[PDB]
């Protein structure tokens, strides 16, 4: 249970240097993909930020936009991802999946659903302070309904502290789902956001295993028979999230590498903000559930540097 990622620090790191092996290979006819995109998927994004730095100091050039423009395609779509500061990855994939005409709640529900109250408090902040305006606020413009507010309740980022199972509300909360769906003659809605967006994490374990014991339906049935639409995928995402966000994240991939047309905006964002978070464990959780190596079906179904990129963040 020790979540582990799989891009890591590189020993003996020189920023100048480092910088200096991007504009040679940058500078001049085309560019040098490999060693671009050997030289990053190698570095900590930690590392990318002092080497992106290092390079404005030295030429005068904006290390990014020299790679926004040197660059095309998907392998652009992705080192550019993966330049991005860790700090502001979320807020910033938030902010395009909600300067959208369209909005993919994709987006919201994943990153709202599988990201730890701490994250979402420092998401927030950033959001406000790279941006004009709140992140609820942004949030409840592009979004209406239940869905709204489950999203709402969620980045709330007050969720319940694991502490102590009591049996007693566990009961009372499975029995007060089963009330609320199975059992009513239509749905509560707002039963389901309250209990999945503020109690613990291990108290919400609980909760799914009584709830199956009581029902006979896993809540995820229960939200299939009682819910539709957006609501019904941010409540997968969250229950999903709170028994395993490797295992949710490891089947996020999936579907989208298995779809009716490869989503390589789903690849790219859960490869490169997992990254340095649990891709290694989303891995594990890969090739235990879905049945196959996310090493393999990376190697499967894309071409060009943006292959090797993705295989050299995976990690064999
Ligand atoms: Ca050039
Ligand atoms: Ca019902």
């Amino acid at each position: 249970q020790v979540l582990r990622g799989t891009v890591t620090d590189f020993p003996g790191f020189d920023e100048r240097a480092d910088a200096e092996t991007l504009r040679k290979a940058m500078k001049g006819l085309g560019t040098d993909e490999e060693s671009i995109l050997t030289l990053l998927t190698s570095r900590s994004n930690a590392q990318r930020q002092e080497i992106s730095a290092a390079f404005k100091t030295l030429f005068g050039r904006d290390l990014l936009d020299d790679l926004k423009s040197e660059l095309t395609g998907k392998f652009e779509k992705l080192i550019v991802a993966l330049m991005k500061p860790s700090r502001l990855y979320d807020a910033y994939e938030l902010k395009h999946a909600l300067k959208g005409a369209g909005t993919n709640e994709k987006v919201l529900t994943e990153i709202i659903a599988s990201r730890t109250p701490e994250e979402l408090r420092a998401i927030k902040q950033v959001y406000e302070e790279e941006y004009g305006s709140s992140l609820e606020d942004d949030v409840v413009g592009d979004t209406s309904g239940y869905y709204q507010r489950m999203l709402v309740v969620l980045l709330q980022a007050n969720r319940d502290p694991d502490a102590g199972i009591d049996e007693a509300q566990v009961e009372q909360d499975a029995q007060a789902l089963f009330q609320a769906g199975e059992l009513k003659w239509g749905t509560d809605e707002e039963k389901f956001i309250t209990i999945f967006g503020t109690r613990s994490v291990s108290h919400l374990r609980k909760v799914f295993d009584k709830y199956m014991t009581i029902s006979g339906f896993q809540i995820e049935e229960t939200i299939d028979r009682e819910t539709s639409g957006n609501l019904e995928q941010l409540l997968l995402a969250v229950v999903k999230s709170i028994r395993s966000i490797p295992a949710y994240l490891a089947e996020t991939l999936y579907y989208a590498m298995k779809g009716a047309g490869t989503d390589d905006h789903t690849l790219i964002r859960v490869m490169v903000s997992r990254s340095e978070i649990d891709l290694f464990n989303i891995r594990k959780e890969f090739r235990k559930n879905f049945a196959t190596s996310l090493y393999s079906m990376i190697k499967g179904d894309t071409s060009g540097d943006y292959k090797k990129a993705l295989l050299l963040l995976c990690g064999e």
